[PDB]
Parts: structure tokens; sequence; C-alpha cells
């Protein structure tokens, strides 16, 4: 039993809700919140900008030190950093950004990072400003993640479309 509330169950392990991931993280304080990161951990907009804003820019400060030490992530890769006031940990995961021409096949690799964590609060990878089809992202999520994932979808219209079209 966990503290996530109001989710629709899609499969044995995947759950979905129309919610602002920032507000959901603040309420649940999950062990792991997933960020929709880029390889430079520049949290300017989208989910990343919102999460970073909620940490009062502490996420960005920590991220800049991470990059200075380690260099950029790989597309499809991830790193574990602090969750600040939102979660114990933040798993920064880089899905391919279609608006940069990146290979959509890397979306499966990106979701594989979730399997290293028993339970996660997450957005749909490569959705929103990353330019992929969120219906496809949900399909890859369900077919790749085996651990327990609670998906927050900000847009109510998109949420209803994802549910109603789910196979
Ligand atoms: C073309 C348009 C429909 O694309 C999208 C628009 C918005 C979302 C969305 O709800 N994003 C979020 N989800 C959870 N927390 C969040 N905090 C801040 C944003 C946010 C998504 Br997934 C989209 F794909």
């Amino acid at each position: 039993v966990n503290s996530f509330s109001g989710y629709l169950k899609l499969t044995d392990n995947v759950y979905i809700k129309n919610a602002d991931i920032v507000e959901e993280a603040k309420k649940v304080k999950p062990t792991v919140v997933v960020n929709a990161a880029n390889v430079y951990l520049k949290h300017g907009g989208g989910v990343a900008g919102a999460l970073n804003k909620a940490t009062n820019n502490a996420m960005q400060v920590e991220s800049d030190d991470y990059i200075a030490t380690n260099g950029p992530l790989k597309v499809g890769g991830s790193c574990v950093l602090s969750g600040h006031n939102l979660a114990k940990h933040c798993l920064h995961v880089v899905g391919p950004n279609v608006n940069k021409g990146e290979d959509i096949q890397l979306l499966k690799s990106a979701y594989e990072n979730f399997n290293q964590h028993e339970v996660l609060l997450a957005p749909l990878l490569s959705a929103g400003i990353f330019g992929a089809d969120p219906i496809h992202s949900l399909r890859v999520c369900v077919d790749t993640v085996r651990t327990n994932v609670y998906l927050a979808v900000f847009d109510k219209n998109l949420y209803d479309k994802l549910v109603s079209s789910f196979l």
C-alpha cells in the first residue's frame, strides 16, 4: 500500500492521473520523482522548468555542479540527484527530443531507467515540448516499465484522450 490517490489503473504496474506533477510531488513526497531532463540538465521549461521552479532553483544549482563534474548525460540516460522539497530523489531521465531530431527508438531506453526504482512518480517521457506523441509514449511506458509507475498528465484534455484510446 502506498499514498498515491485518485489514479486510474492501466495495467498491473502502471497508473495514471490528470495532475500537476509539481503539486502531486509536494503532496505525496514520493521516494522518486522523475524529471523530463535534457542532457545538459538545463531545466528551463516544460516539466523540468516547473519542477526546478518549485525547488527555488536549488535543482538547477545542484545540476550545474553535476554537469561540471560529470559532463552531459546521454539521450536515453539518467542520473539520480536530490528530490529537494519535492521527493527523496529526483531521477533525471532524458527522453529523445523530436524537436531536435533525436531517434524516437531511444524512448524505450529512457523508460528502462525507471526499472531501477521500485516506485516512481513520473511524466510521460518525450511528451509536451519534447515533441513526441504522448499516446506512443504511454504505450512504450507500459511495454517497458515493470516497476510501479504513477503517471501525472497535466493537460486534462490529453489525459482523457490517453485513457479513452488505451489498449
Ligand atoms: C501538445 C500538448 C498536449 O502536450 C502536452 C502538454 C502538457 C502536458 C502535461 O500535462 N505536462 C505536465 N505533466 C505533469 N506535470 C506537469 N507540470 C508542468 C507541466 C506538466 C503533456 Br504530458 C503534453 F504532452
